Order: structure tokens, then C-alpha cells, then sequence
């Protein structure tokens, strides 16, 4: 019930992750803008060490979409 | 009137920025664990790249007052 609970599976799609982040911070009493800023910080810290290395990667300001097509395939 | 927007000058002393985020963090709509959270991320995202640098060489896990102490006369 925090969104700082959400993390990703050592071989859990990252898509299957970014499911639980985004209905878990539906939920999550705070801003709309600290909401889409956890998006962006929050979802990388929380994944696992290979999509946390490619997203660290492509740095901040890589959008959503940008981050979950880098992600595809890896685990 | 958001916690995203205090970030520190570029020659503001380490601890005058700190007292302005807690200040604006104790009236942040939050969780008190997401609040401890924004305390050690959002406060370096938000540092002067001089402050940055040495508090990314800190690490995570670094606490508020190490951090106050590796920034000490920095700016």
C-alpha cells in the first residue's frame, strides 16, 4: 500500500512492473506533479539491477514509453 | 508551494537550502515514509552541481546529517 513497496521481480517483465507501479500510485496520496516526478525517479530505483542499469543509461528525460522499449526482452 | 520546486543556489550555503526543504517538506501532502524518502533523493536531485557531485560520492544510504557534514563551506 506504499508505492515504495513496488519493485521489480528479478525476472519479472518490466511492463508486468510498471502494471503494479502505475495502479499502486493511482492510490498513493500525493501531488499529481511528485506523482509523474516517481515516475520518472521512483520506477528506475525500484527495478531490477539489468533494467536499472539500461534505463541509468538512457538518463533522465527518457519518457515512459522510452524506458519501457528499452526495457523489453531484458530479464 | 511544492517540495519539487526548492532547489539550491548556486552559491547558497548547504544548510540554508536544507532549512528551506524541510520547511516546505513539513507541508508537503505525503506519507511520512515517502517524506523520509524525498529527504535523501529529492534533496541531492536537487543540489547545486557542486553539492551534487559530493553527495552522489556519498551514496545512498548517506544520512541527512552526513550529507549536511560532506557539504560543509562548499559554494
Amino acid at each position: 500500500t506504499s508505492i515504495l513497496d513496488i519493485r521489480q521481480g528479478p525476472k519479472e517483465p518490466f511492463r508486468d512492473y510498471v502494471d503494479r507501479f502505475l495502479k499502486t500510485l493511482r492510490a498513493e496520496q500525493a501531488s499529481q506533479e511528485v506523482k509523474n516526478w516517481m515516475t520518472e525517479t521512483l520506477l528506475v530505483q525500484n527495478a531490477n539491477p539489468d533494467c536499472k542499469t539500461i534505463l541509468k543509461a538512457l538518463g533522465p528525460g527518457a519518457t515512459l514509453e522510452e524506458m519501457m522499449t528499452a526495457c523489453q526482452g531484458v530479464g
